């Protein structure tokens, strides 16, 4: 049981998951991260297939991450990764190659995906989608990426979060985040507060 | 796949469900109120079991919800219906019985049951457990009935809605809430921009 959540913002990509999340990178040229919340053998398949057609792909005309032109298209990749590990839930992928804008998908157990646009600008994958609600009414396409990130965390509620910045070609702020965190229960009991104060507020109105 | 949800406050019990809310009365002396999350069939069965004992049974040593002495004897009533119905997800049962404070219990498939406390004072039952980290950070056992009401009913995010209130055993404050219900829309369009404000705040804390 695991729960995996990520945001498209005008300003980047990130991706959060409580290994569950995994990174491929061509420096300058492309970036590429996938979130699983299925069990660690289905996860580990679906990489292995990526993996195995990065490292042995004889014939030119298959696509893989790194020959992809652009993100729809690596997609159909993982899609394909996705279709085939079932002869051994939802997957999250997203990235920026370059020439194009950073994108995000949701991928089915098919391989057919859906694309994060502004109106809907995250998925949540995992058996429970943890604080759905909150995210639906607060999430925004404009956010700042330090913004997105303390968000997705509250609904954490082990984590592994990646923030990805527009047109850098690169993951440097990476960051495993723990139960002892200081910072992130500071955070948390601060939510609270403001939880029951926005409750206090609104119990003005009747029925 | 339903959602339902009840809290008990120390003013009375709350309960809430989107049939799969059941009453049974005698006046002045008993109030039962269960919440089911099943399907129809596992709903019918355990109501129509304690329905049975209700209507026709012939061993006075039997306990029913009508002879039951206190609540956690109601419970076990519902309980044995409950396991009984397994040989044809969780149940809510709550009331008030003379002579006793009004209690609430969680009663898991095997007929085993928790009971609710100040501590633990709301259960929520279903697939989803939907808005159950607002749930824990805002409910308190001191809450007044109509407080309680309006955080149950924001959790929903059809709506068949019970107030009881304590030593009056009745259930006179019943309430189908719609999607169309205006006033409902506005307690959840408030929700929606309180919520926006309480992350405004909170976003000055760090990781
Ligand atoms: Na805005
Ligand atoms: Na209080």
């Amino acid at each position: 049981g695991t729960y995996a959540v990520a945001f498209r913002l005008e300003r980047g990509l990130v991706f959060a998951a409580d290994k569950k999340l995994q990174l491929w990178r061509q420096p300058g040229e492309r970036v590429f991260v996938l979130l699983s919340a299925g069990n660690l053998a289905a996860t580990q398949a679906v990489v292995s297939l990526i993996n195995e057609h990065l490292s042995q792909e004889t014939d030119d005309e298959v696509t893989t991450l790194f020959t992809a032109p652009n993100m729809y298209r690596a997609a159909r990749v993982v899609g394909d990764a996705v279709r085939e590990a079932r002869s051994i839930t939802n997957f999250i992928f997203g990235g920026q190659i370059k020439g194009e804008r950073p994108r995000l998908f949701q991928i089915y157990p098919e391989g057919n995906f859906i694309e994060a646009t502004d109106d809907t600008p995250f998925f949540q994958i995992g058996e429970h989608k943890y604080g759905k609600p909150i995210l639906d009414r607060v999430a925004r396409s404009d956010m700042r990426l330090g913004e997105a990130a303390k968000l997705m965390l509250l609904s954490f509620d082990p984590i592994d979060l990646v923030i990805y910045e527009r047109d850098t070609f690169d993951v440097t702020r990476e960051k495993r985040i723990s139960a002892d965190d200081e910072y992130f229960r500071n955070l948390s009991n601060a939510w609270s507060d403001a939880l029951r104060q926005a409750f206090s507020k609104i119990e003005e109105f009747d029925v």
